[PDB]
């Protein structure tokens, strides 16, 4: 019982083979030094940490999803948008998880029962030095069967686990856990789940997914897409303690019980002051400096997890980072096409959440208008789109003359074609937004900054793009960058020279010439 | 009298010391390949073309101003900060122009009074080929003494010469020469003007500005700006057939009256079909494809220019590159910069013009709030700034802890700090616009699209700076990347193939670690 099928292992051997892995045996801190090379490298290829202090079992990788380059790759994509159709044809057709026997399943080699120290074996890191808390950032949730309408849910979830085997557990409010939470929030018994560590590079692409239900709804098999996105069924094993299921493939698994209603302060600053909303946590997705809240406990009652002397690995990354972001917009994009696609088919030719939107703050559509009955339909999907992301606050609708993937083009295009007056959409004020937003989170006034005191201010939709039959008078020209030769006019040496010295919009503007 | 003192060719000199400059003999065809070589080097070192097609007595350089680093390099500029509050500086203290004798002024060497067949010594291009015709776009006005108050006018101005020594003069509207033909719009005697090629780059500089005319109000010295950015008196010489004044130090010179009154149309096209807004001319500085209108005309009495052995160089540039926008924004900068600091000083740290931003269509400003009696101050800037600045639809204001010259991080503040309900003004609909714009020249409806009858929208200021007392909730933390040194972890060849690896918004916030 000691193989993972399309595990990570087998990613990193074939980051290795292609070049893409940065190996070291130098000692990690995981107190601000992991973090830091993360950040020093952003959005750069793999780095594999051998030996994580006082962690003598484990190893570390980081910037696993740092490139969207090395990832579609991996996953045999050729671009962003073959990536967006072929993830939401897999959303469209999920693979059935398969169930493996106990004795199979690479990460119950060891069990756990008893010794239930969960930062002993888990590494915990402290992201920036105005942290006071070493926490767990690396474990997906896993809810399959009976809690989750027959379905299969998995996401992340921030622990800290300051009493031992008992540590916080966040939920986002309005998210499937939230969801599972609500419905079972006056039960008896604890809701049974499990977190899991260094699971396979699919599992967290589709963990990365979150506030997309009317595309993934609650009940839907979100390990089957992880499974449809990686071509084969995803394993799954009965847990020891608990009546659940865990991905057989992981490298540590901790088995408990969720006690939604025993909610505890998640730093013991916040909870000596009494409040939430203030009292840093760690930088959040937002982009900003972190607060801690009251959040529910996470009761383990076993700690599975491959041999020991195999050191498992453990994926803990920086929040603010390249990596986090292309885990969670991959699928937002994906969903928010597919929901593009169901309202009006062919009109959406391209989204994209760029790093710079916050993963659940924005997005950009590209609509292409084939005829004048199509004009406004991109009205209606930045309305449907805002109204279905919760506390999305910038959708922007662009044409199909505008590169989507640069922000000075984009920004070119909100300088250009729109109309203050009529092309700016506020479509939901007063609904629900993201706690996480210091802009929303500060209309709390003097109550407490939590969800139950923020007042969306309603997005912003804006429509950027051309009116249809003005496509003429909206022309982006050309220059001829393709009826002529450097070459003929110069060296090799001072055309690297010149083209060395590009960077930013020009890249974009001299491959299209416009 | 052939020696230019601060002159084009010591500036070339300059660039050749330097190792900046790219020559060729290979001859360059003015249709489509100038504009196409530099657009397929957007951005980068300056071009010199030795042989031109059909111009056996012109050399053609081209992205003179392409790189903004190369020009603050050879202006004496540490930083894109340093040389706006510089120029600012330059646009209170300027130098007074010294007049030479018309004996010892390199521009006169020759003096053609009569043949005057301006398209065969001075180099008309095209940059598209959707183009008809062939214009001349590389000649400053240059309006002295009596007919601007005292003071001095230079600025850009398109010429289409298809009546051999009469051709078409594009002024905007509001412009400075638009004003001086206003005034002057029903006088007797035509106003005598002079158009100016290959000028010193200082002086290029200084036309580059435009629409800033609360700070450079009709009657200023824009030569004496300029002569104050190159530290020196820019030199000036008294006219061959007209009572006006030239910049000696230039290569080609232009004598003639402009005919407010005389109008005709820019292509032969629009003037068979006798309709403006329509029938494409070239790019223009919003980034679309062109149109043609009626305009006053330039009736040339004198070509001057160098020694013809000499070989003369013009500057021809296409209207959407960096070069341009390099040209015109850097003095639109300086003078927001120093609006700014008269309305209230202290408060802007910085005020940039990126690219993206369609030369007269928005900018970036930087405020620092230092108490609560500052707060809201941006407002006030964003208001002066869209009504100072005729036509300028996007204005932005963000606080200190944002890269001002990345479009993601312009982007996140978007995201992330604008309340859509408050935070975005429309300061004066129904005011005046640029009738260049697409979008608003799209208004004039079924009448002449011309600025006679387009309706502009008001602008839009975007005030996506932080609250003053709510430093500690939008605060962007840091990760410690000044904690950990990635040569204590890794070899050289891995940092370096890691750091190939990134670009865009990952190199700005690992270098702040934000
Ligand atoms: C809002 C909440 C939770 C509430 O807590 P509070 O505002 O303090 O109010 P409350 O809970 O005490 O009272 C409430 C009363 O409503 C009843 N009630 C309460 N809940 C339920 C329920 N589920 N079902 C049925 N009834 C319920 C109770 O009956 C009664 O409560 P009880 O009396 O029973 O105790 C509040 O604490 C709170 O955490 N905000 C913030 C939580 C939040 O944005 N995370 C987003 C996580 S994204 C994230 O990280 C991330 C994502 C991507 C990338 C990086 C990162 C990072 N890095
Ligand atoms: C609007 C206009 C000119 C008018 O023309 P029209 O709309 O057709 O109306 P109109 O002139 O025939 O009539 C008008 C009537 O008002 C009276 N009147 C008219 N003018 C005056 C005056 N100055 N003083 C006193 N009275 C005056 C006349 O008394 C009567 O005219 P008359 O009867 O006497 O003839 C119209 O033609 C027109 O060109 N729009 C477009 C012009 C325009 O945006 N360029 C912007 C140039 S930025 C540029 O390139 C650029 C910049 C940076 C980087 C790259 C690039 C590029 N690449
Ligand atoms: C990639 C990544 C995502 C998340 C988190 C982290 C990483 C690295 C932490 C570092 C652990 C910090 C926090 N964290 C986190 C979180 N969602 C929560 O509800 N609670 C959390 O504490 N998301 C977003 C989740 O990935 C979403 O999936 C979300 O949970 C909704 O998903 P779903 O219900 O729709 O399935
Ligand atoms: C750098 C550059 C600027 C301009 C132009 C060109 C270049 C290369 C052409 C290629 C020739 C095409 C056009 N053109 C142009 C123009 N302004 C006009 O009123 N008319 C014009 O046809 N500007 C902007 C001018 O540089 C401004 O200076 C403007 O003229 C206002 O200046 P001012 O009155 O405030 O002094
Ligand atoms: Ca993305
Ligand atoms: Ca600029
Ligand atoms: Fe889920
Ligand atoms: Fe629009
Ligand atoms: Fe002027
Ligand atoms: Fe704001
Ligand atoms: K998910
Ligand atoms: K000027």
């Amino acid at each position: 019982e000691r193989v993972g099928e399309k595990d990570l292992r087998a990613a990193l051997e074939w980051f290795r083979s292609k070049g893409y892995l940065v190996e070291t045996n130098k000692e990690v801190n995981p107190d601000l030094e992991i973090t830091g090379l993360q950040k020093i490298f952003d959005g750069s290829l793999p780095m594999l940490f051998n030996n994580v202090k006082d962690m003598p079992h484990a190893r570390a990788i980081t910037n696993l999803f740092g490139d969207i380059r090395v990832v579609e790759e991996l996953f045999g994509w050729e671009n962003s948008l073959d990536r967006v159709k072929k993830v939401a044809r897999a959303i469209d057709h999920p693979l059935k998880p398969v169930i493996i026997g106990q004795d199979e399943a690479p990460v119950q080699e060891e069990v756990l029962t008893t010794d239930l120290d969960v930062n002993k074996w888990l590494t915990a890191i402290r992201h920036t030095p105005l942290e006071t808390e070493m926490t767990i950032g690396s474990g997906i949730s896993c809810v399959v069967g009976p809690y989750f309408d027959g379905g299969s849910h998995i996401g992340y979830n921030r622990m800290n686990f300051r009493w031992g085997n008992v540590g916080t557990f966040q939920i986002s409010p309005g998210s499937h856990m939230w969801q599972v939470m609500t419905e079972h929030y006056k039960d008896d018994e604890p809701i049974p789940l499990t977190m899991c560590f260094g699971v396979p590079p699919s599992c967290t692409y589709v963990a990365g997914a979150g506030f997309d239900y009317a595309i993934l709804p609650k009940g839907c098999d979100e390990i089957g897409i992880a499974g449809a996105i990686q071509g084969s069924p995803v394993r799954l094993v009965k847990c020891r303690t608990i009546d659940a299921y865990t991905l057989a493939d992981a490298e540590y698994v901790l088995e408990g019980y969720l006690h939604p209603r025993d909610k505890r302060y998640e730093t013991a600053e916040s909870e000596a002051a009494d409040i939430q909303g203030r009292f840093h946590f760690h930088p959040e997705w937002a982009g900003y400096m972190g607060k801690a809240y009251k959040a529910p406990t996470f009761h383990v009652t076993a700690i599975t997890m491959r041999r020991r002397e195999s050191k498992p690995i453990i994926f803990p990354l920086g929040v603010h980072t390249a990596d986090d972001a292309n885990i969670d917009t991959s699928v937002r994009e994906s969903a928010i096409f597919a929901l593009c696609e169901r309202l009006q088919p062919g009109i959406v030719q391209n989204v994209h959440i760029p790093y710079c939107m916050t993963d659940w703050g924005g997005c950009i559509i590209q609509v292409k208008k084939r005829n004048q009955i199509e004009e406004g339909w991109q009205r209606n999907f930045l309305a449907a789109i805002l109204a279905c992301s919760q506390g999305m606050r910038l959708a922007i609708a662009v044409s199909e003359d505008v590169d989507i993937y640069s922000m000075d083009d984009i920004m070119w295009c909100l300088t250009t074609r729109v109309n203050p007056q009529t092309d700016i959409l506020n479509p939901l004020p007063g609904g629900r937004g993201q706690t996480f937003m210091p802009a929303e989170r500060m209309t709390s006034g003097d109550k407490q900054w939590t969800a139950s005191n923020t007042q969306f201010e309603g997005g912003m939709g804006i429509d950027a793009t051309v009116p249809y039959g003005y496509e003429s008078d909206f022309h982006r020209p050309v220059y001829g960058v393709d009826l002529v030769k450097p070459e003929n006019f110069f060296d090799a040496k001072d055309i690297d020279k010149m083209k060395s010295r590009m960077a930013g919009w020009v890249l974009s503007l001299a491959r299209t010439g416009r």
